[PDB]
């Protein structure tokens, strides 16, 4: 019942969004080597 999704790897708040992978990530993770920078918008909510 947690109200507010973090980024559990870290133990942050996130705001990203993969549209690619339609998935809600961090901005660290959008830094990430991993994770290939295209379809992806921050939470602007
Ligand atoms: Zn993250």
């Amino acid at each position: 019942g947690t109200q507010g999704e973090r980024c559990a790897v870290h133990g942050e708040r996130l705001h990203l969004f993969c549209e690619k992978d339609g998935k809600a990530l961090c901005w660290v993770c959008a830094q990430s080597r991993k994770h290939r920078d295209h379809a992806m918008v921050p939470l602007e909510e």
